[PDB]
């Protein structure tokens, strides 16, 4: 159903530790498998690689470290806006 943040303009925002970026859906199809966030740095960075340069290393769950629009890809990858293996079911809560 998703919410105010549509992934259908080919760029999702994302914000990691105040560090904004530019995701691109040719690549989010494998989220931290694909670096398709880009930094003012033009250049590319991957939820991990990014989750370092917004937090610092240590903060290990990227899911968290990260967000996108308002809710973390923890959020993301747990309502719709992330496809990634079976999620959980139906009737859950969070959106």
């Amino acid at each position: 159903m998703d919410e105010n943040i549509n992934f259908k303009q080919s760029e999702l925002p994302v914000t990691c530790g105040e560090v904004k970026g530019t995701l691109y859906k040719e690549r989010f199809k494998q989220g931290t498998s694909k670096k398709c966030i880009q930094s003012e740095d033009k250049k590319w960075f991957t939820p991990r690689e990014f989750e370092i340069e917004g937090d610092r290393g240590a903060s290990k769950n990227w899911k968290l470290s990260i967000r996108c629009g308002g809710y973390t890809l923890k959020v993301l990858m747990e309502n719709k806006f992330l496809p990634e293996p079976p999620s959980t079911r139906k009737k859950v809560t969070i959106k």
